[PDB]
């Protein structure tokens, strides 16, 4: 039996850990100052915890443009022999004319061995262009028929909501080959409470299928998790092709105190085998100052199981620990 | 034997720990924003790595003026029933003239039995007032003879260097009762590099003795602690009476990378007998950008011992854990 001390990272948001081939979990995710793109390793999920991090790419300077302000939800992709980092950035902190965030999409890519060895190995590959010049962000990539697909959340101002999730398939690690085709819009009640939103989309293939899970509604009690599935020989670039469940497959747990969990990403267990869900979760609802630099979202580690059907089940966030 | 997976909490800079009557560890830190002061609980040294932060008290907006930038070195202090809590903030994140932080001394109170309950229980004293009107940081307090102490660290324009250390009795937790008394400036080889510096000042009372440690020099590899020391039964008002070792109690380890130790306090083990020293340090010397965000000083937790003569022997930083 697998089982963590939750949370296992304190105030880090949008966690993403990718288990790489040299038996390292590397961690990356949304620092509280957002001002910095930075990576731990350990070869254990409980390592992670007192794991000493390298920043990899620092934010541009404050009122000089692009990339120069809240550097949110970075993830780290080892493609075809390269690192790269999709991550979202704006030239302001300000919100818009309709009360939203201003980011787009952007990449850094490093070449060398070690992802860690310095910050002078990352170059930016600037911004992830899209067919709409709006509010990208949450950017992940998948590989499937030996295609590279990237997935993503972004605003349409004809469509209601903060933000839609996209697929087109990647001519390289940062350019997209492909129109974004629509994969999810907020609809459901469960996804629309507060603010209408889709986002913090995460890969996972098993059984003959591409399961898509994602965030909706506002990031307090309300944030939950839903989820999205293609037979995998279906052409992925078909939104009618992907079903989208009409209910959360994961969500806020009042008993136990787990406030809005999400923004979730997958990886393994050391034995393996075993299948863990990422998440950040919050302990408390009574939130002061600016919600936005309220640090206490913390990162959470739990396994998680397959049905019959072969469709996974996540269950209840695991309870928190109290050493 | 008595030892922790070392760092115990990454990216916290001037760690304080005060274990409570109520078998609980708080652990109170510099966060790496600087932004506001939190406090975490734990009944374990370990736990305290994944003890889900409060924020008791959040910094005033820029431009306001006092209190409003880079707040530092916070201890949390049970005073007559009270809890209180000694941080330095200033009005600006601009040097001086002489290329100085322009902070100054505080105090925030709370009375509720519980000070993570909420920070509307937490109720500011302003500004903590000495002789001079200079940059002043790093407070901490003592008890003896029924008297309460107030140690901190100072600039005085008639003495080189950035601060030095000084004492004084208080009237009650956030206003002296006597003039301020110079216990130490920075003179020898070993806190003199790069910058002349006398701060971090941390109380331990033991073998009819107290013992008062301070860090010196700046802030990178050359940063280590020193030692004074005075017979409890003299008057610690007569600088006269304090010793001062002419040489570093703790330094930098470059063999193992422990990097520039300091900014300590101490506690007690979970069996009530062991005691610990609470200091942080860094892991690598090639700092990118403005060295004051770069958030990697990590807290480290240690045992020392005693000698014959009843000294603590602080020995070596202790090296990092690899998991
Ligand atoms: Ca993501
Ligand atoms: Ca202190």
């Amino acid at each position: 039996t697998v089982r963590y001390e939750n949370p296992v990272i304190i105030q880090r948001a949008d966690p993403y850990i990718y288990k790489h081939t040299d038996g390292y979990y590397y961690f990356v995710a949304s620092v509280p100052a957002y001002n910095l793109i930075e990576l731990r390793r350990a070869k254990t999920i409980d390592g992670l915890a007192h794991a000493m991090p390298r920043t990899i790419w620092r934010k541009h300077d404050s009122g000089t443009g692009a990339q120069s302000e809240l550097i949110w939800a970075p993830e780290l992709h080892y493609t075809d022999g390269k690192w790269y980092v999709y991550y979202a950035a704006s030239h302001t902190t300000a919100f818009d004319e309709n009360g939203m965030f201003q980011h787009r999409m952007f990449a850094i890519e490093c070449d060398a061995e070690d992802p860690m060895e310095t910050e002078e190995n990352w170059v930016e590959k600037g911004q992830i262009e899209t067919h709409l010049d709006s509010f990208a962000l949450d950017a992940t990539s998948f590989e499937l028929n030996d295609k590279l697909y990237y997935v993503w959340a972004q605003k349409d101002p004809e469509i209601k909501g903060n933000s839609n999730l996209y697929i087109a398939e990647m001519e390289n690690p940062w350019t997209l080959k492909t129109a974004p085709v629509m994969l999810s819009k907020p609809e459901f009640d469960w996804e629309t409470k507060i603010f209408w939103v889709n986002e913090g989309p995460a890969i996972l293939k098993r059984n003959g299928k591409v399961f898509l899970t994602f965030s909706g509604s506002a990031t307090d009690e309300n944030y939950a998790m839903g989820m999205l599935w293609i037979e995998d020989d279906k052409d992925v670039l078909d939104a009618a092709n992907w079903h989208k469940l009409d209910h959360p497959v994961f969500q806020s747990d009042m008993e136990n105190g787990l406030y809005g969990p999400g923004h979730n990403s997958f990886t393994v267990a050391e034995d393996g085998e075993t299948d863990l869900l990422v998440y950040h979760v919050r302990n408390y609802l009574d939130i002061k100052g600016d919600p936005l630099y309220d640090p206490n979202r913390h990162t959470m580690v739990q396994p998680f199981e397959w049905d019959d059907e072969g469709f996974p089940v996540f269950g209840k966030p695991q309870p928190f620990t109290f050493n």
